[PDB]
């Protein structure tokens, strides 16, 4: 069975270690031929490449859309010639979900991620009374966000700081700024923050996920501000080392493998015209099957690395 998939972008880190996993599951199970694409942060790459994939016969498609609002036209495609589409890591409209009969989407509640990060927080700022360097109380922080729409990213900048509020820990946030999901970037805007006025007021340095937490890591040890705190999202092989030596106070595992796992799974049930959770233990809910955000600091580490 042929599975044409895209990726919205390879050089996207989490993206990274979800498209190699996809791509294992794939040359364990012999029987399926996926037909790999990157996307190249373009929708009319993106757009191009389904038409192709279409072309070649595919008999579902697992799609990482650059824009979520792109998933009419990618539904449109696929509709004409009644294939399947998972749609994968950025969410759809629901009204675009639903209007497709065998449009599916595997993802996680955004809104969970920025929870558990907030309570990574609270646990280590109650635990480490010496990171309120102007001993008022609150936290003064700086917020590196992801792709400005992007579900989770507004999520995780949302829920964050509804979390700290709601555990009683009132917060000044001294910048917030996109640094679309990218290390460079928001190297770039830490190195920029920790030249400007406010440089010795910053207290806790949360990002929406690691890449970009990595980038505040470096413009940090730079300016051997070596001492900041900073908090990820997502788990990645290189962020548990840095959280292991310390150099990050936590993450949260967004998981890789079991969203690639029931991308492959769904791709191929639907593909062989089966029912999308047939034979499989994933729960689907309206067409979704949201996988689990898990807190990761130096405590429970040893289950993660
Ligand atoms: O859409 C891609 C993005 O999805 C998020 O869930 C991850 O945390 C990001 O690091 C990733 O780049
Ligand atoms: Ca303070």
């Amino acid at each position: 069975t042929r599975i044409g998939v895209t990726i919205y972008k390879y050089d996207d880190n989490f993206m990274s270690v979800v498209r190699k996993a996809i791509e294992k599951d794939g040359k364990s199970a012999p029987d399926v031929q996926l037909l790999m694409n990157d996307s190249q942060n373009d929708q009319s790459k993106q757009n191009d490449q389904i038409d192709v994939l279409l072309a070649k016969g595919v008999k579902a498609l697992a799609i990482n859309l650059v824009d979520p609002a792109a998933a009419g036209t990618v539904i449109e495609k696929a509709r004409g010639q009644n294939v399947p589409v998972v749609f994968f890591n950025k969410e759809p409209s629901r009204k675009a979900l639903d209007s497709y009969d065998k449009a599916y989407y595997v993802g996680t509640d955004s809104k969970e991620s920025g929870v558990i990060q907030g309570d990574l927080i609270a646990k280590h700022w109650q635990a480490n009374q010496g990171w309120d360097l102007n001993k008022d109380g609150k936290i003064q922080y700086v917020l590196l966000k992801g792709e400005p729409g992007h579900p989770d990213a507004e999520a995780r900048t949302t829920y964050v700081v509804k979390e700290l509020n709601d555990k009683g820990i009132q917060t000044e946030q001294l910048a917030l700024d996109t640094a679309m999901w990218d290390t460079a970037q928001a190297k770039d805007k830490m190195d920029a923050w920790l030249s400007g006025p406010n440089a010795n007021k910053i207290e806790v340095v949360i990002a929406n996920n690691d890449a970009m937490a990595m980038g505040a890591v470096e413009a940090l040890k730079a300016h051997n501000k070596s001492s900041i705190p900073v908090f990820g999202v997502d788990a990645l092989p290189e962020a548990l080392a840095l959280v292991k030596s310390g150099a990050m106070a936590g993450t949260v595992l967004n998981d890789a493998n079991n969203q690639a796992k029931a991308t492959f799974d769904l791709a191929k049930n639907l593909a062989e015209g089966k029912g999308a959770a047939d034979g499989t233990s994933w729960k689907i809910e309206n067409k979704i099957v949201r996988v689990p955000y898990v807190g990761v600091d130096k405590d429970n580490l040893s289950e993660f690395t």
